[PDB]
């Protein structure tokens, strides 16, 4: 009785699962809209990140050694370096920052939420004064090297200041996930230990019906033996006179 | 106690039923002995 | 089994009765002080 009750107390723990599955519906609904927001935002960056690898050494190295950067490249290369903790407005500091062979690595390492709002707000103001610039001259023929990186520099601004709208969503998701995941681990545990109890009960409970029947067999044999004892005793007292 | 009485009294009189079942198995076993014993003699006289 | 679990469900709410036994202690303790206040006050009126 207790093993099933413990199993049914785990069924009470299983009665928690559909509440947790209801939480899963909350998680799935919140995840789907977060993914939809990610799908509208993340996808262009993946294209830009791949375009960084597609960049050829000749396209960048030749233009680094140029004695004067074109005005289109100046407006866009300055803002990119501000991401690299090297905020400056001089061409030579641009040249030095790109010379190192270690500069082919962080074309993808840079990540959106590391940007400070004041630094981001500077770029929209820089965007306003340079709206005809950026991708429009990339399409023209400004330089093959700038293409992959300028559009990469254009992005990371459509993530900031509105990933902050996702921050409470992800934090709520993390609270929902962590509460569910540990509880979902219990759900797998509860199902396993319910079966473990039931399997134990199955080998035990079903043998008791035979076991109690075995007791019923003994009492039937006991009654037969007792009846014979009384019958034979009656025979002896009847045959006593003989 | 109403459940306990129901738990109790409707547990052992139902175990009387399985005692009757045991008698059926014994009767079936006794018949099964007659099944093979009669068949064994039946095939013995097949040549006859 | 279900009869026992229902009985043990009533055993769970029998534990609630144990909580009411704790409430009974609260009732008795509050009653005793109220009776003591009444004993110091009501008795002269009963004589009157």
């Amino acid at each position: 009785v207790k093993d099933q009750q413990e199993a049914e107390k785990k069924k009470v723990m299983s009665q928690e699962i559909q509440e947790q599955l209801h939480k899963q519906q909350e998680v799935i609904a919140d995840k789907q809209m977060s993914v939809k927001e990610d799908l509208d935002k993340v996808e262009p960056a993946v294209i830009e990140a791949q375009n960084a690898v597609k960049s050829i050494k000749k396209q960048h190295l030749v233009e680094v050694r140029s004695m004067a950067n074109p005005p289109a490249a100046v407006k866009l290369a300055l803002e990119s370096i501000c991401l690299l903790l090297g905020e400056s407005t001089t061409d030579w500091k641009q040249i030095r920052s790109i010379i190192m062979r270690e500069n082919f690595i962080p074309t993808i390492v840079n990540f959106s939420a590391e940007e400070i709002s004041d630094a981001i707000r500077e770029k929209m103001k820089k965007n306003y004064m340079s709206n005809p610039s950026y991708n429009y001259e990339i399409v023209n023929r400004a330089s093959l090297a700038c293409g992959p990186m300028v559009k990469w520099a254009i992005a990371q601004l459509n993530y900031a200041d509105m990933l902050k709208r996702v921050e409470p969503l992800r934090n709520e998701l993390q609270k929902l996930e962590d509460d569910a995941k540990d509880n979902q681990q219990k759900a797998n545990e509860v199902e396993q230990m319910i079966r473990d109890l039931e399997a134990s009960i199955a080998r035990y409970k079903e043998e008791y019906a035979v076991l109690i029947s075995e007791a019923q067999a003994i009492k039937a044999d006991l009654a037969a033996v007792e009846a014979k004892v009384n019958r034979s005793t009656a025979l002896l007292k009847s045959l006593s006179a003989e």
